[PDB]
Protein backbone atom coordinates (compact mmCIF):
# COMPACT_ATOMS: atom_id res chain seq x y z
CA UNK A 1 0.00 0.00 0.00
CA UNK A 2 0.98 3.51 -0.57
CA UNK A 3 0.21 4.47 2.92
CA UNK A 4 0.09 2.90 6.46
CA UNK A 5 0.45 2.83 10.12
CA UNK A 6 1.52 0.63 13.21
CA UNK A 7 0.70 0.94 17.00
CA UNK A 8 3.59 1.29 19.13
CA UNK A 9 3.31 0.57 22.92
CA UNK A 10 5.72 1.61 25.41
CA UNK A 11 7.54 -0.89 28.27
CA UNK A 12 7.30 -0.07 31.79
CA UNK A 13 8.55 3.49 32.55
CA UNK A 14 8.41 4.11 28.86
CA UNK A 15 11.49 2.72 28.71
CA UNK A 16 11.19 2.03 25.20
CA UNK A 17 8.91 1.45 22.41
CA UNK A 18 7.73 -2.11 20.59
CA UNK A 19 5.84 -2.51 17.49
CA UNK A 20 5.02 -5.45 15.48
CA UNK A 21 6.40 -6.13 12.06
CA UNK A 22 6.55 -9.50 9.74
CA UNK A 23 9.83 -10.22 8.43
CA UNK A 24 9.86 -12.92 5.76
CA UNK A 25 7.07 -15.64 7.53
CA UNK A 26 7.78 -14.68 10.95
CA UNK A 27 5.60 -11.34 13.25
CA UNK A 28 8.21 -10.17 15.58
CA UNK A 29 8.00 -7.07 17.93
CA UNK A 30 10.70 -4.03 16.65
CA UNK A 31 12.19 -1.29 18.28
CA UNK A 32 11.92 1.74 15.73
CA UNK A 33 15.20 3.67 16.27
CA UNK A 34 14.93 7.19 14.42
CA UNK A 35 18.66 6.98 15.42
CA UNK A 36 19.68 4.22 13.77
CA UNK A 37 20.00 2.57 10.29
CA UNK A 38 20.08 -0.50 11.17
CA UNK A 39 17.20 -2.90 11.08
CA UNK A 40 18.46 -6.28 13.11
CA UNK A 41 16.45 -8.96 14.43
CA UNK A 42 16.40 -12.16 16.45
CA UNK A 43 17.00 -15.29 14.98
CA UNK A 44 16.85 -18.60 14.42
CA UNK A 45 20.68 -18.10 14.20
CA UNK A 46 20.47 -16.47 18.10
CA UNK A 47 21.61 -19.13 19.97
CA UNK A 48 18.96 -20.91 21.15
CA UNK A 49 19.94 -20.06 25.02
CA UNK A 50 19.83 -16.25 24.16
CA UNK A 51 16.52 -15.86 22.28
CA UNK A 52 14.79 -18.10 25.27
CA UNK A 53 11.04 -16.42 25.42
CA UNK A 54 11.78 -14.38 22.50
CA UNK A 55 9.90 -13.91 18.90
CA UNK A 56 12.18 -14.41 16.18
CA UNK A 57 13.19 -14.49 12.24
CA UNK A 58 14.12 -17.78 10.83
CA UNK A 59 15.45 -17.02 7.25
CA UNK A 60 13.55 -19.39 5.14
CA UNK A 61 12.26 -20.02 0.92
CA UNK A 62 12.26 -16.60 0.70
CA UNK A 63 15.53 -15.21 2.10
CA UNK A 64 18.64 -14.74 0.16
CA UNK A 65 22.28 -14.25 2.26
CA UNK A 66 23.92 -11.55 1.31
CA UNK A 67 26.88 -13.51 2.10
CA UNK A 68 30.16 -12.56 3.55
CA UNK A 69 28.72 -9.39 4.88
CA UNK A 70 28.44 -8.89 8.95
CA UNK A 71 27.11 -6.06 11.08
CA UNK A 72 28.05 -5.27 14.88
CA UNK A 73 26.59 -2.43 17.10
CA UNK A 74 28.19 -1.61 20.28
CA UNK A 75 25.96 0.47 22.99
CA UNK A 76 27.13 2.28 26.09
CA UNK A 77 26.10 0.04 28.88
CA UNK A 78 28.02 -2.37 27.09
CA UNK A 79 25.54 -4.13 25.27
CA UNK A 80 26.16 -5.53 21.84
CA UNK A 81 24.56 -7.23 18.82
CA UNK A 82 25.95 -8.95 15.72
CA UNK A 83 25.60 -11.51 13.02
CA UNK A 84 25.36 -12.30 9.48
CA UNK A 85 22.82 -10.30 6.99
CA UNK A 86 19.79 -11.64 4.45
CA UNK A 87 17.64 -9.72 1.96
CA UNK A 88 13.89 -10.55 2.99
CA UNK A 89 10.27 -9.38 3.00
CA UNK A 90 9.40 -6.62 5.53
CA UNK A 91 6.06 -5.35 6.34
CA UNK A 92 5.06 -2.53 8.00
CA UNK A 93 1.49 -2.04 8.53
CA UNK A 94 0.27 -2.65 4.95
CA UNK A 95 3.80 -1.21 3.43
CA UNK A 96 6.27 -3.95 2.54
CA UNK A 97 9.20 -4.59 0.65
CA UNK A 98 10.31 -7.74 -0.44
CA UNK A 99 14.14 -7.45 -0.37
CA UNK A 100 14.89 -5.47 2.98
CA UNK A 101 18.17 -6.01 4.01
CA UNK A 102 17.55 -8.01 7.59
CA UNK A 103 20.67 -8.21 9.86
CA UNK A 104 20.19 -11.65 11.76
CA UNK A 105 21.85 -11.79 15.45
CA UNK A 106 24.31 -14.13 15.75
CA UNK A 107 24.99 -13.26 19.38
CA UNK A 108 23.44 -10.56 21.95
CA UNK A 109 23.99 -9.58 25.46
CA UNK A 110 22.39 -10.63 28.37
CA UNK A 111 20.65 -7.38 28.59
CA UNK A 112 18.93 -8.23 25.36
CA UNK A 113 18.16 -11.53 26.44
CA UNK A 114 16.94 -10.55 29.02
CA UNK A 115 14.30 -7.77 27.45
CA UNK A 116 12.32 -10.42 25.67
CA UNK A 117 9.46 -8.05 24.76
CA UNK A 118 12.22 -6.65 22.19
CA UNK A 119 13.65 -8.91 19.50
CA UNK A 120 15.20 -6.18 17.62
CA UNK A 121 15.18 -2.82 15.75
CA UNK A 122 14.18 -0.76 12.89
CA UNK A 123 16.74 1.94 11.76
CA UNK A 124 14.79 4.92 10.60
CA UNK A 125 17.81 7.07 10.07
CA UNK A 126 19.86 7.69 7.03
CA UNK A 127 20.82 4.74 5.53
CA UNK A 128 24.34 6.81 5.59
CA UNK A 129 25.29 5.28 8.61
CA UNK A 130 23.95 1.57 8.44
CA UNK A 131 26.79 -0.31 9.63
CA UNK A 132 26.73 -3.65 7.89
CA UNK A 133 30.04 -4.80 6.31
CA UNK A 134 31.96 -4.58 3.79
CA UNK A 135 29.24 -2.52 1.94
CA UNK A 136 26.03 -0.98 3.93
CA UNK A 137 22.52 -1.51 3.31
CA UNK A 138 19.42 0.90 2.59
CA UNK A 139 17.08 1.23 5.63
CA UNK A 140 13.57 -0.12 5.10
CA UNK A 141 12.02 3.26 4.68
CA UNK A 142 14.51 4.34 2.35
CA UNK A 143 13.52 1.47 0.55
CA UNK A 144 9.95 2.18 0.36
CA UNK A 145 9.74 5.90 0.55
CA UNK A 146 8.70 6.22 -3.29
CA UNK A 147 6.39 4.34 -3.20
CA UNK A 148 4.69 6.16 -0.48
CA UNK A 149 2.20 8.57 -1.43
CA UNK A 150 4.59 11.24 0.00
CA UNK A 151 8.07 10.34 1.29
CA UNK A 152 7.62 10.49 4.72
CA UNK A 153 6.94 9.33 8.12
CA UNK A 154 5.21 10.15 11.45
CA UNK A 155 5.36 8.99 15.07
CA UNK A 156 3.50 9.82 17.86
CA UNK A 157 4.52 7.64 20.80
CA UNK A 158 2.74 8.26 23.91
CA UNK A 159 3.01 7.56 27.50
CA UNK A 160 1.85 4.94 29.24
CA UNK A 161 -0.25 3.85 26.41
CA UNK A 162 -0.57 2.84 22.73
CA UNK A 163 0.59 5.49 19.83
CA UNK A 164 1.63 5.10 16.18
CA UNK A 165 3.98 5.58 13.62
CA UNK A 166 2.48 6.58 10.27
CA UNK A 167 4.13 6.05 6.79
CA UNK A 168 3.89 7.66 3.79
CA UNK A 169 0.80 10.31 4.93
CA UNK A 170 0.31 12.27 8.72
CA UNK A 171 -3.26 11.55 10.67
CA UNK A 172 -4.71 14.28 11.08
CA UNK A 173 -6.84 12.85 14.23
CA UNK A 174 -3.60 12.20 16.15
CA UNK A 175 -2.53 16.20 16.18
CA UNK A 176 -4.51 19.20 16.69
CA UNK A 177 -3.75 22.43 14.73
CA UNK A 178 -0.95 22.43 11.73
CA UNK A 179 2.27 21.12 11.21
CA UNK A 180 5.37 23.49 11.71
CA UNK A 181 8.29 22.09 9.98
CA UNK A 182 12.08 22.89 10.47
CA UNK A 183 14.76 22.31 8.13
CA UNK A 184 17.32 18.91 9.02
CA UNK A 185 20.76 18.45 8.93
CA UNK A 186 21.95 14.84 8.31
CA UNK A 187 25.17 15.23 8.07
CA UNK A 188 26.22 12.60 10.59
CA UNK A 189 23.27 10.22 9.42
CA UNK A 190 20.82 11.40 12.17
CA UNK A 191 17.73 13.59 11.82
CA UNK A 192 19.69 16.33 13.48
CA UNK A 193 17.63 19.52 13.69
CA UNK A 194 17.84 22.73 15.84
CA UNK A 195 14.97 24.34 17.86
CA UNK A 196 15.01 28.27 17.63
CA UNK A 197 14.60 28.61 21.88
CA UNK A 198 13.40 26.98 24.70
CA UNK A 199 11.49 27.52 28.20
CA UNK A 200 12.12 25.92 31.76
CA UNK A 201 8.92 26.66 32.99
CA UNK A 202 7.58 30.22 32.64
CA UNK A 203 11.25 31.15 31.81
CA UNK A 204 12.25 31.49 28.10
CA UNK A 205 15.60 31.70 26.92
CA UNK A 206 16.30 32.68 23.17
CA UNK A 207 19.24 30.39 22.74
CA UNK A 208 19.16 27.68 20.39
CA UNK A 209 19.40 23.70 20.97
CA UNK A 210 20.75 21.27 18.15
CA UNK A 211 20.16 17.36 18.47
CA UNK A 212 18.25 14.70 16.88
CA UNK A 213 15.11 13.40 16.73
CA UNK A 214 15.53 9.78 18.41
CA UNK A 215 12.54 7.55 19.42
CA UNK A 216 15.31 5.10 20.15
CA UNK A 217 16.79 6.89 23.14
CA UNK A 218 14.75 7.15 26.30
CA UNK A 219 15.43 10.28 27.91
CA UNK A 220 15.51 13.74 26.81
CA UNK A 221 19.45 15.07 27.22
CA UNK A 222 20.33 18.22 27.07
CA UNK A 223 23.77 20.39 27.97
CA UNK A 224 25.18 20.57 31.54
CA UNK A 225 23.96 24.70 31.57
CA UNK A 226 19.91 23.56 31.01
CA UNK A 227 19.92 20.46 32.77
CA UNK A 228 21.23 22.13 35.84
CA UNK A 229 18.94 25.02 35.37
CA UNK A 230 15.92 22.89 34.85
CA UNK A 231 16.63 21.06 38.01
CA UNK A 232 17.61 24.44 39.88
CA UNK A 233 13.84 25.04 39.76
CA UNK A 234 12.69 21.37 41.45
CA UNK A 235 12.88 21.87 45.21
CA UNK A 236 15.18 18.84 46.69
CA UNK A 237 16.92 18.01 43.40
CA UNK A 238 20.22 16.63 43.29
CA UNK A 239 22.25 14.46 41.05
CA UNK A 240 22.67 10.90 42.28
CA UNK A 241 25.97 9.32 41.65
CA UNK A 242 24.93 5.93 41.91
CA UNK A 243 21.44 6.48 39.98
CA UNK A 244 24.11 8.48 37.10
CA UNK A 245 21.22 11.41 36.97
CA UNK A 246 19.56 14.07 38.46
CA UNK A 247 16.96 12.41 41.08
CA UNK A 248 14.40 14.41 43.31
CA UNK A 249 11.52 14.16 45.90
CA UNK A 250 9.13 11.80 44.12
CA UNK A 251 6.34 14.51 45.21
CA UNK A 252 8.17 17.42 43.88
CA UNK A 253 6.40 19.77 41.71
CA UNK A 254 8.13 19.89 38.25
CA UNK A 255 7.85 22.46 35.89
CA UNK A 256 7.08 22.21 32.66
CA UNK A 257 9.76 22.30 29.79
CA UNK A 258 9.38 22.99 26.03
CA UNK A 259 11.50 24.04 23.04
CA UNK A 260 10.57 26.64 20.19
CA UNK A 261 10.45 25.65 16.77
CA UNK A 262 9.68 28.40 14.47
CA UNK A 263 5.83 29.90 15.74
CA UNK A 264 4.84 26.56 17.66
CA UNK A 265 6.28 25.28 21.22
CA UNK A 266 7.02 21.80 21.71
CA UNK A 267 5.75 21.45 25.76
CA UNK A 268 7.21 18.66 27.80
CA UNK A 269 4.61 18.23 30.57
CA UNK A 270 6.34 18.55 34.06
CA UNK A 271 4.45 15.00 34.61
CA UNK A 272 6.50 13.39 32.06
CA UNK A 273 9.53 14.78 33.36
CA UNK A 274 9.22 12.34 36.61
CA UNK A 275 10.92 9.60 34.67
CA UNK A 276 11.55 6.73 37.36
CA UNK A 277 10.88 5.79 40.94
CA UNK A 278 14.50 4.87 42.75
CA UNK A 279 13.06 3.96 46.15
CA UNK A 280 13.95 5.96 49.12
CA UNK A 281 10.56 8.13 47.95
CA UNK A 282 13.34 9.47 45.08
CA UNK A 283 12.03 10.18 41.16
CA UNK A 284 14.84 9.60 38.59
CA UNK A 285 14.12 12.61 36.26
CA UNK A 286 13.31 12.61 32.72
CA UNK A 287 15.82 15.16 31.37
CA UNK A 288 19.54 14.14 32.09
CA UNK A 289 23.01 15.54 30.90
CA UNK A 290 24.11 14.98 27.03
CA UNK A 291 27.37 14.70 27.98
CA UNK A 292 30.03 12.80 26.07
CA UNK A 293 27.65 13.21 23.51
CA UNK A 294 28.32 16.31 22.25
CA UNK A 295 25.03 17.15 21.40
CA UNK A 296 21.37 16.74 22.53
CA UNK A 297 18.78 13.82 21.89
CA UNK A 298 15.51 14.19 21.87
CA UNK A 299 14.16 11.15 23.25
CA UNK A 300 10.92 9.34 24.21
CA UNK A 301 10.72 11.89 27.17
CA UNK A 302 10.52 14.62 24.71
CA UNK A 303 8.43 12.80 21.96
CA UNK A 304 5.74 11.30 23.22
CA UNK A 305 3.99 14.67 23.70
CA UNK A 306 4.51 15.67 19.81
CA UNK A 307 3.48 14.34 16.63
CA UNK A 308 6.34 14.43 14.68
CA UNK A 309 6.83 13.91 10.92
CA UNK A 310 10.27 13.04 9.28
CA UNK A 311 10.39 13.54 6.08
CA UNK A 312 12.66 12.82 3.56
CA UNK A 313 12.31 15.84 1.00
CA UNK A 314 14.54 18.35 2.38
CA UNK A 315 14.62 16.87 4.45
CA UNK A 316 12.43 18.38 7.28
CA UNK A 317 10.90 17.63 10.43
CA UNK A 318 7.15 18.72 11.41
CA UNK A 319 5.61 18.81 14.97
CA UNK A 320 2.61 19.31 16.29
CA UNK A 321 0.96 18.77 19.46
CA UNK A 322 -0.83 15.32 20.16
CA UNK A 323 -4.73 15.51 20.29
C1 LIG B 1 -2.88 4.54 4.05
O1 LIG B 1 -3.48 5.77 4.48
C2 LIG B 1 -4.23 6.40 3.43
C3 LIG B 1 -4.70 7.75 3.95
O2 LIG B 1 -5.58 7.59 5.06
C4 LIG B 1 -5.39 5.50 2.98
O3 LIG B 1 -6.06 6.09 1.88
C5 LIG B 1 -4.85 4.12 2.57
O4 LIG B 1 -5.94 3.24 2.32
C6 LIG B 1 -3.97 3.53 3.67
O5 LIG B 1 -4.76 3.22 4.81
Amino acid sequence: AATGSVTTNPTSNDEEYITQVTVGDDTLGLDFDTGSADLWVFSSQTPSSERSGHDYYTPGSSAQKIDGATWSISYGDGSSASGDVYKDKVTVGGVSYDSQAVESAEKVSSEFTQDTANDGLLGLAFSSINTVQPTPQKTFFDNVKSSLSEPIFAVALKHNAPGVYDFGYTDSSKYTGSITYTDVDNSQGFWGFTADGYSIGSDSSSDSITGIADTGTTLLLLDDSIVDAYYEQVNGASYDSSQGGYVFPSSASLPDFSVTIGDYTATVPGEYISFADVGNGQTFGGIQSNSGIGFSIFGDVFLKSQYVVFDASGPRLGFAAQA
